[PDB]
Order: structure tokens, then sequence, then C-alpha cells
């Protein structure tokens, strides 16, 4: 992700057939001529898609224009989760859904994983990161604990961040309660909140046609949101 200070993000396509797939996915939701219902309702939860760019001397170099979820944010706290029960897609060899598998074994029980975050700290004036070995660390018992870190901000727990999150999330929820035309795999929730909320799906590299309920996302949605409750009690 490339940050451009006129409010977007330029995401390199990843290597076929992912990046491919990533682009087509944003080019039948924000289809012009769309009237499909879930879709334009969809768009609610997406970055705002700018179209395909490439620089102007370089046609092979594909990248994804998108609303920089982050921009309207001075000190933004950033945290990415990964959501499902399962990170590989229905055409994926034995090997690949191994591979998939192994990176984090409690992706069927737990139904997410958080990918990283980034929090400001006001008495520092200072970012904390974690990166992908945190959220791969975390088990059941530590789950709660490992997603309060992302709201420990100000000087306190910021359980207004937190319903606030529990109540985007819960939209969301609701639209895959709607829909059972789009299966998720491997894709994201980034949230953000100010340091000094927003709650969006992104990465659609494995989207694809279904004609079930994606019972998967929904397993992942449900237990966040269980997870976030409890810390209301903290
Ligand atoms: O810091 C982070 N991430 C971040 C930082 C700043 C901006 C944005 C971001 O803002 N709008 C976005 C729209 C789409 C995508 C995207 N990524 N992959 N497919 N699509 C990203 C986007 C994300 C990571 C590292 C630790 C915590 C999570």
């Amino acid at each position: 992700i490339l940050q451009h200070p006129d409010g977007t993000v330029l995401k390199q396509l990843q290597p076929p057939p992912r990046g491919p797939r990533e682009l087509e996915f944003y080019n039948m939701v924000y289809a012009a001529d769309c009237f499909d219902g879930v879709l334009l309702e969809l768009r609610k939860y997406l970055p705002k898609y700018y179209g395909i760019w490439s620089p102007p001397t370089a046609p092979n170099d594909l990248y994804l224009k998108l609303e920089d979820v982050t921009h309207k944010f001075n000190k933004p706290c950033i945290m990415d989760v990964k959501i499902g029960q399962k990170s590989y897609d229905p055409f994926a060899s034995s090997e690949k859904i191994q591979q998939q598998v192994s990176k984090y074994p409690l992706m069927e029980e737990i139904g997410f994983l958080v990918l990283g975050m980034r929090v400001y700290h006001v008495h520092s004036d200072s970012y904390e990161t974690e990166n992908q070995h945190y959220g791969r660390s975390l088990t059941k018992e530590t789950i709660k604990d490992g997603v309060s870190r992302f709201f420990h901000n100000g000087y306190c727990l910021r359980k207004d961040a937190v319903a606030a999150s529990i109540q985007k999330i819960e939209k969301i929820l609701q639209w895959f309660e709607n829909q059972k035309q789009l299966n998720f795999y491997a894709s994201s929730l980034l949230f953000v909140y100010e340091g000094s909320v927003e709650v969006r799906m992104i990465d659609f590299a494995h989207v694809f046609p279904s004609n079930t309920i994606d019972e998967g996302y929904v397993y992942g949605l449900k237990h966040l949101i269980s997870v976030l409750r409890s810390i209301l009690d903290n």
C-alpha cells in the first residue's frame, strides 16, 4: 500500500490470479450500470474505488486507486483483522490448503486473525506496532486481551471505540445476512479510530460467486462482536 497526499492509496495488483481477481471484484461492484441492490449496499463498507491506475510511462505496472480510509484521522489507530474460518479458497490445492491452515491453525475455531495494529500512545507521543506474528500467537485464552491492546489509548481503555466498532461491524454482518452471491476468503476488516471510527472491508483477491450464506465470514464477525462486547465489561 502506497499512501498518496490526495487522500488515496495505491494498491499494486498481487501476482496472478490474485491481483486480477481483486481488480475484477472492484470492477463488478462499482460497475456504473450496476443496479444490483446487494452490490450497491456493499459499496458503503468498501473503500471508494477510483479505477485501475498505472504510471504514465509504465502501463505494465497495475494498481488499484482506493480511498485511504485513515485519511480523515489526525493520529489514526489502525488494526487489520482477517475474517473467516478458512483462509484458502474453494479452488486451492491440498498443499495450498495445508499452507494456509498452517499459517494459523486456529482460524476454524476463532474465525478471525489479527494481521497487525498501529496504536498511537498519547503519553509517549509514539506508535506501538504489532506484526503478523502477534495475531498468529493468539489463542482462545489470549484473544480477548490480544484484541484489547488495540484500544489502549488516552490513559484508558477506549470503550467508546470498542462500542462504535461493534455497531459498525453489526451493519456489515447485516449485509452478509442479506446476500448469498459472494463468499469472501482471506479478506480483512480495517479498524481505524482517533488516537489524538471506521470499519471497512478490504483485500478481495479471494472473493468468489456463491449461492449460499458466507457462513465462515458470519461466524468470524459474530465471534469478533462477542469478544469486543466482553471488552466493554473490563
Ligand atoms: O497500517 C496498516 N494498514 C494501513 C495503513 C494506512 C492505510 C491503510 C488503508 O487505508 N485505506 C485502505 C484501503 C485499502 C487497503 C488495502 N490493503 N490491502 N488491500 N487493500 C488499505 C488501506 C491501511 C496495517 C499494518 C498494521 C495495521 C494494519
